[PDB]
């Protein structure tokens, strides 16, 4: 329906992520909190670190309990380490509840807290099977559906500008929206499309085809799920296999063909820039990505557009940005490029995730954003990896 208090309650952009404001402790304490789909723990800076100017202080909080146990979360482009602990949890512009939920403490960091980002804390949305030390420690959103009436279902609406936001701008403007508890229809336009989650660990998909201006990349659908395909607010880019990157970059470059771009712009390491105004959209492919329906043999495509792909970095008055499309060798992540483009609901209580073009998507006079459907599309169970 509506939920009003909820709509407009994130901050951010695609480079940075996407936070929300929670409080945690008694007094409440205020903290900003990247919204992640891609992990499961709750976790605060609980120490100064040089790029916070706030963090959760357990000594201040009468309602502070410890576990008397340690969390160690190493991934890819850093890791955090800290101290476990409950205590009460409230989103001001939420729904109206008070919970008790587990809380990482980080005393120590690399690489995980970003100077000018203005989040002190992560809320991993994901499910039980990754959180950290393991799946014993109940993740937020579980608390929050066991102890209140909060339907088992959100839904996120993350709003690229189009343009770079300085330092003021992205502090002052609304990055989206975060609904807890249902689905609010302002924040998309036409209608909503159901792919199944697969299994209940990340957000994890299906893709049965994929389009490069309407043009079949015609390889084995198994490729575009190797070794899995995962929605993720906590990742900037699309990231394609790389069998399916290299495919995708020939067919993208082939499209764009009327204009000539350096390897490093192709790599995400080079901005392109254009004169004020003359970005040339036209030129550069709308991609879709097929989903599996909920209907046997039935699939629906999401069209994303350049607007989506291409990211927007400050350089002068030039129009500048990066290309947001790169390679993985952890499976297909459908991060903020994709995001921008729809109004996501992550519905828990049917395992399924929904998809309508966003009511915020970036676009011009002549293209737009998509969702379609149906079509026929057989053996999609086989798109599936397995081992
Ligand atoms: C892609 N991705 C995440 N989605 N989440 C993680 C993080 C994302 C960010 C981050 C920072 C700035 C911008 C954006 C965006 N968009 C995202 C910082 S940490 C957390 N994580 C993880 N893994 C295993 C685990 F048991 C617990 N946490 C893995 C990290 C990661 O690389």
């Amino acid at each position: 329906g509506s939920f009003v208090e909820m709509v407009d309650n994130l901050r951010g952009k695609s480079g940075q992520g996407y936070y929300v404001e929670m409080t945690v402790g008694s007094p409440p304490q205020t903290l900003n909190i990247l919204v992640d789909t891609g992990s499961s723990n709750f976790a605060v800076g609980a120490a100064p670190h040089p790029f916070l100017h706030r963090y959760y202080q357990r000594q201040l909080s009468s309602t502070y309990r410890d576990l008397r146990k340690g969390v160690y979360v190493p991934y890819t482009q850093g890791k955090w380490e800290g101290e476990l602990g409950t205590d009460l949890v409230s989103i001001p512009h939420g729904p109206n509840v008070t919970v008790r939920a587990n809380i990482a403490a980080i005393t120590e960091s690399d690489k995980f807290f970003i100077n000018g980002s203005n989040w002190e804390g992560i809320l991993g949305l994901a499910y039980a099977e990754i959180a950290r030390p393991d799946d014993s420690l109940e993740p937020f959103f579980d608390s929050l559906v066991k102890q209140t009436h909060v339907p088992n279902l959100f839904s996120l609406q993350l709003c690229g500008a189009g343009f770079p936001l300085n330092q003021s701008e992205v502090l002052a403007s609304v990055g989206g929206s975060m609904i807890i508890g249902g689905i609010d229809h302002s924040l998309y336009t036409g209608s909503l499309w159901y792919t199944p989650i697969r299994r209940e660990w990340y957000y994890e998909v299906i893709i049965v085809r994929v389009e490069i201006n309407g043009q079949d990349l015609k390889m084995d659908c198994k490729e575009y799920n190797y070794d899995k395909s995962i929605v993720d607010s906590g990742t900037t880019n699309l990231r394609l296999p790389k069998k399916v990157f290299e495919a995708a970059v020939k067919s993208i470059k082939a499209a764009s063909s009327t204009e000539k771009f350096p390897d490093g712009f192709w790599l995400g390491e080079q901005l392109v820039c254009w004169q004020a105004g003359t970005t040339p959209w036209n030129i550069f492919p709308v991609i879709s990505l097929y989903l599996m329906g909920e209907v046997t043999n039935q699939s629906f495509r999401i069209t994303i557009l350049p607007q989506q792909y291409l990211r927007p970095v400050e350089d002068s008055q030039d129009d500048c940005y990066k290309f947001a499309i790169s390679q993985s060798s952890t499976g297909t992540v459908m991060g903020a490029v994709i995001m921008e483009g729809f109004y996501v609901v992550f519905d828990r209580a049917r395992k399924r995730i929904g998809f309508a073009v966003s009511a915020c998507h970036v676009h011009d006079e002549f293209r737009t954003a998509a969702v379609e459907g149906p079509f026929v599309t057989l053996d999609m169970e086989d798109c599936g990896y397995n081992i």
